[PDB]
């Protein structure tokens, strides 16, 4: 009932209380652990709302105030009565903020209550929603020194109106196939990049050419818009000292913007909520330029390193993998972009993870996304034990919408 | 029910019915995952069905499930417990239980291997020094002039929980750590607790950095004794790089042999509490592990100064730099001792291939991702990529308390 975590490295020892609060489920039992896989009404609605608005008062120091119970008759009167309810400004606020806050994977926690909201609930069309994204870009992006953010679109109602952002990422590079049998670009991105073209787009045809918006609007059919390209922040990608790097060709985008995920607040959802902050080195270098199914450049760096790609043993790829992380954080950092690299960021979530047991009585936290794809063990959050569990407000997946949508 | 898991770079799907012979709980439930925690006398009354199950899984695999030779076996062991509370295995089930303990390990990534493991059946033993000349055999063998092969020595099961046999090392083969004065350590700082026992216990420390550790025996449930394995048996490996001809005096060397003695092996509900077993390394354990942890050897500013790497900001990543020459060298030093030895990138691409190979002739792998997943360079193994089902199941090594906080001193 009450759950201790020990940290292996420093014997500091937590207990969690946060988890007896916790009220979806894990995909786990006392059987079988899944730990590692990736993805494991009126009546319903009051439920949810009365929790949410009770926690929010709380935070508030206003717990069973005239306040509180007003709010609370108000919104039982509206579900009642509309079979919905709108947030106000406030809770919105508060119930984005703390979706950031319970996202177990996320390791820049520390950073959560320093979060942007842009409210979008009285967009109503297409070219509404690309107005707002630009202007979320922007003030994100904020000329390389990046500024955390979320726009939030209108909730969802009947489910035959969602608003919905088709693409991934707000800034992603498009995938294409070719007769090679080959992949040109970004392997990741393959079907959308063709769902664009399907729809008009007019592929450039390049390793790194930055997607359309494909937005779709109170579930009508959606439309393409294209970023203004003054508003895309990229990276030329060198290295401090191996200068034939730069020819390489490689290039990555500052701002790294989610938008596919579904936010719920007090019951509420909202399928169109994208949200950004700032990258880990390693996302782009170790994950997006490695990855096998990616851009899978290790075999041409390694070459231009001439090291002995004969035997695994003498550690080429791990050699290579070093040097175009260096060159990924080296690259940012000239050009003033924010970037965090694996160890202040792991140092960070440590920092946070003591400070929401004290605060909260714990911290939900996903050990398998939190630690970072390369150097895992030299990164305090390798030493950590960590609880995981599934609070609200929350982010959740949902499925691509070109698997559900009626055209 | 079947469950599925998917590798995310191959998009190869697997099916798991074997979690459906799984029996012991896994510390998660709906509400909670507890996938990265480190650590989450039997009745006659539940001794039979686990007797019986295990008993039944023999049989099967022997393709003698329901043979008068099976059905009398039951009688024979049913007539044992209610007669003598307990009973005692027949080779071949020890053999076949050993095995399966491994196979069954989920945080193991060597168990390709699970197959050729040597029994060493020490049931007769009744003494330390009994223990002691095992326990040599055992390494002698085991260690074969660099060509490792894996073996485990089986002591007499439990009994009524008061003769228990205990290896109280943790490993076989590990060095001394010494706490200093001023707060330093001396050696590794692992095994300090350990260390200062056996000083208690009458041994003379040398004090280096790398003292090799006196066994610890307790047999029968009788106070420990100190015994030193022959040098002559204790193979080691001094590290140099293949570049940086400063890397060799840095003093470092490591021992051939991984051996852990600290393990308790369940096999049809008997549990034998000494039941060291070891294989051959693969590098990052040194590299990255033993001697990179802040808490062990940790190396790796003095590394980092002597490559002159710029240590004045931590996305230089000096670390990860001066983590991957370190490896390098432990595998290039072992390779050139001709000494067993394998990389992560091998180790982990052999543990798909066995995972796939499971799941198709016996139905599911149980696999603890946390564990599997080497310690540096996570995602360019194919295992970071694998999705995973973890439970528990028999036979089994499970994790017991160190002796020390148990054993009732005789004197
Ligand atoms: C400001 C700096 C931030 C840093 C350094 C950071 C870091 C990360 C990283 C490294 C991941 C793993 C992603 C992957 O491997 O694909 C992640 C996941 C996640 N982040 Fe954060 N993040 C930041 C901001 C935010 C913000 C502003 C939000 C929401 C408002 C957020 C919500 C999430 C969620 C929900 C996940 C899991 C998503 C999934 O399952 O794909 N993050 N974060
Ligand atoms: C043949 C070469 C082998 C290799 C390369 C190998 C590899 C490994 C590694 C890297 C670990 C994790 C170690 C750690 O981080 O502390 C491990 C754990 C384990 N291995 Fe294997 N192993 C081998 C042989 C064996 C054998 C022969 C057995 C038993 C007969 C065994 C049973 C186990 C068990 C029970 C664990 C879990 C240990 C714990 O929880 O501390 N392994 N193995
Ligand atoms: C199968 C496994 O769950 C999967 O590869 C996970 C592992 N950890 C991860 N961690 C992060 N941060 N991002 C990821 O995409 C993944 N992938
Ligand atoms: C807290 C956490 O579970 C702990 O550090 C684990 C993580 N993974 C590991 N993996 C291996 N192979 N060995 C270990 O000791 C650990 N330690
Ligand atoms: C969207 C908020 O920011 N979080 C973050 N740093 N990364 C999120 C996912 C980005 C992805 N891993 C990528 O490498 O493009
Ligand atoms: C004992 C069977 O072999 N297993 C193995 N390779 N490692 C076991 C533990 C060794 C430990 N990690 C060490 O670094 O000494
Ligand atoms: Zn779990």
């Amino acid at each position: 009932r009450f759950l201790k975590v020990k940290n292996w490295e420093t014997d500091v020892v937590l207990t969690d209380t946060l988890h007896l609060k916790s009220t979806l489920e894990t995909g786990c039992t006392e059987h079988i652990c899944m730990g590692s896989i990736m993805l494991p009404t009126k009546d319903q609605l009051f439920p949810l709302a009365k929790e949410f608005l009770d926690q929010y008062y709380s935070s508030i120091k206003r717990f069973g105030s005239k306040a509180h119970m007003d709010r609370l008759e108000e919104v039982n009167k509206e579900i009642e009565s509309t079979s919905t309810y709108q947030l106000k400004d406030t809770e919105l606020i508060y119930g984005a903020k703390h979706a950031w806050r319970n996202a177990s994977r996320c390791v820049g926690r520390i950073q959560w209550s320093k979060l942007q909201v842009f409210d979008a609930r009285d967009c109503t069309t297409a070219h509404g929603m690309f107005n707002y994204i630009c202007n979320h870009v922007k003030y994100a992006t904020n000329k390389g020194n990046l500024r955390s953010a979320i726009t939030i679109f209108p909730q969802r109602t009947d489910g035959k109106h969602d608003f919905r952002v088709w693409n991934s990422q707000l800034i992603r590079y498009a995938g294409y196939k070719q007769p090679d049998g080959s992949t040109l670009g970004d392997p990741a991105n393959v079907q959308f990049t063709e769902i664009c073209i399907q729809q008009g787009w007019k592929a450039p045809r390049g390793r790194f050419d930055v997607l359309p918006l494909l937005l779709q609007a109170n579930g009508n059919d959606p439309e393409l818009f294209q970023i203004p390209p003054e508003l895309v922040l990229e990276v030329p990608i060198r290295h401090p000292k191996f200068d034939w790097f730069k020819d390489l060709g490689l290039k990555w985008y500052g701002l790294p913007a989610v938008s596919n995920m579904l936010l719920e607040i007090g019951g509420l959802e909202f399928s169109a909520c994208p949200f950004s902050g700032w990258y880990m080195g390693t996302e782009i270098g170790v994950r997006d330029y490695c990855d096998n199914s990616r851009y899978n450049i290790l075999e041409e760096v390694a070459k231009k390193m001439d090291l002995d790609m004969r035997k695994t043993s003498s550690l080429w790829k791990d050699q290579a993998l070093v040097e175009i992380n260096i060159a990924v954080l080296y690259s940012f950092q000239s050009d003033k972009v924010t970037i965090v690299d694996h160890h202040s960021a792991t140092e960070s979530f440590i920092k946070h993870m003591e400070n929401e047991y004290r605060c909260r009585g714990g911290c939900p936290a996903d050990w398998v996304w939190i630690v970072p794809p390369m150097s895992g063990s030299i990164t305090p959050v390798f030493h950590q034990e960590m609880l995981n569990y599934r609070l609200t407000p929350s982010f959740e997946y949902q499925p691509d919408p070109w698997n559900t949508h009626v055209w």
